[PDB]
C-alpha cells in the first residue's frame, strides 16, 4: 500500500528503555528486571524466529504487530506477565516514562492501533 517515508525511530534505543525499564515498579511489589526484558522479547523472537533479541536496537511498530499472537498464546499469568511487561517496555520505549507496568495500558492501546 503506502509507506511512511520518514519516522526516523522511537524515543529511545531498547538499550536505554531498558535501564529506565526496571525503574518501573511492577505486578506485587517488585520493580522489572533487565532480564524480565529480554525474557519477553526472545518469548516472541523465538515464537516468530525472528531476532530482535539479538538486533542492537529496532522499533516497536517492527514487533507492536507481533506481540498479539503470543500475548495470544502464553494463558497463565504468563499472559499478563507477558503483556504487561510490554505495555511498558513498548510505553516505556516511546518516551513515556510511566511509574509503573500497567499504568501504560493506554500507551499499548495507542502504539498497537497505530503500528497495528
Amino acid at each position: 500500500a503506502m509507506a511512511d517515508i520518514g519516522s526516523m525511530g522511537d524515543p529511545l534505543t531498547w538499550s536505554k528503555a531498558l535501564k529506565k525499564l526496571e525503574k518501573v515498579t511492577v505486578q506485587g511489589s517488585q520493580k522489572l528486571t533487565t532480564g524480565n526484558c529480554n525474557w519477553a522479547l526472545s518469548l516472541v523472537d523465538l515464537f516468530h524466529d525472528t531476532n530482535f533479541v539479538k538486533e542492537k536496537d529496532w522499533q516497536l511498530r517492527d514487533v507492536i504487530p507481533l506481540l498479539e499472537d503470543v500475548t495470544q498464546t502464553l494463558s497463565g499469568q504468563e499472559r499478563e506477565a507477558f503483556e504487561r511487561t510490554w505495555w511498558a517496555i513498548s510505553a516505556v520505549k516511546m518516551g513515556l516514562q510511566i511509574n509503573n507496568v500497567v499504568d501504560g495500558k493506554a500507551s499499548f492501546q495507542l502504539l498497537r492501533a497505530k503500528y497495528e
